């Protein structure tokens, strides 16, 4: 399994561009693709899994273990007391995967210890655990997720809010950022500030299944079916074709099935 070093204490856009890259490129299957788009693998790929390393300030420092086939975080770990590793696995992780996130994030078998996110990581119970109705409500933005990173990495006792909190800001910044390239955007852009995520981001994330077996069933560019997502200002966003939502995407959910490949 490959990490993916980024150092959120100290950064630039080009380096989170450069950070997104190094996750997309390493994520993807090296071939699946559909509309020129790259795919996720399929779960029989291997390597299965990538690590993401954020170096927050201070010397705080958390990986998130990702899986390749839909780039989700399946847990995370941080160094803690002397040579130990905790490792923390979403309550959603099951069977064999639940050995791969405590193997994969701290290798040392002897020096590693438990500390299990007792909850899933839909984002509605994320929400709830931060005690807020929408994520809109929680700001995202590097110094943010420095700070969060910093509440958690090493402490032995931190609330399940700030918990959600970190999960949430580093989910979104992460994953949603390598997924959609409008996510990824959206943080360049307010860069150096604190911001609440938009509509569009928000929808996005919650459509990206959607719109990856969209644009992978699609025929010559056109959606199956139109497809309804929200703008912005939370508009109704009707898409009819690939062209329409591809700006947006930089990576699609693995949908089993050949597709037109460019
Ligand atoms: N990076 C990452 N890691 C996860 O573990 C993860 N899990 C989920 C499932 N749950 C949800 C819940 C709510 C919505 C939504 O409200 O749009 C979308 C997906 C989604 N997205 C995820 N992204």
């Amino acid at each position: 399994v490959n990490t993916i070093i980024y150092n959120v204490g100290s950064t630039t856009i080009s380096k989170y561009a450069t950070f997104l890259n190094d996750l997309r490129n390493e994520a993807k299957d090296p071939s699946l693709k559909c509309y020129g788009i790259p795919m996720l693998p399929n779960t029989n790929t291997n390597p299965k899994y990538v690590l993401v390393e954020l170096q927050g300030s201070n010397k705080k420092t958390i990986t998130l273990m990702l899986r390749r086939n839909n780039l989700y975080v399946m847990g995370y770990s941080d160094p803690f007391e002397t040579n130990k590793c905790r490792y923390h696995i979403f309550n959603d992780i099951s069977g064999t995967e639940r050995q791969d996130v405590e193997t994969t994030l701290c290798p040392n078998a002897n020096s590693r210890v438990s500390k299990n996110i007792n909850f899933d990581s839909r984002y509605p119970t994320l929400e709830s655990k931060a005690g807020v109705k929408s994520r809109s409500q929680v700001q995202l933005g590097i110094q943010i997720l420095d700070s969060n990173i910093g509440k958690i990495s090493g402490v032995m006792s931190f609330t399940e809010k700030t918990e959600a909190e970190f999960l949430l800001v580093a989910i979104q910044m992460v994953s949603e950022a390598a997924r959609f390239k409008y996510i990824e955007n959206q943080v360049k852009t307010n860069f150096n500030r604190a911001f609440n995520p938009n509509p569009k981001v928000l929808n996005l994330q919650e459509t990206w299944g959607k719109i990856s077996t969209a644009i992978h069933d699609a025929k010559n560019g056109v959606l199956p079916k139109p497809l309804e997502l929200v703008d912005a200002s939370g508009a109704k966003w009707i898409v009819l074709r690939v062209d329409e939502i591809k700006p947006d995407v930089a990576l699609l959910n693995y949908v089993g099935g050949s597709c037109q490949t460019t």
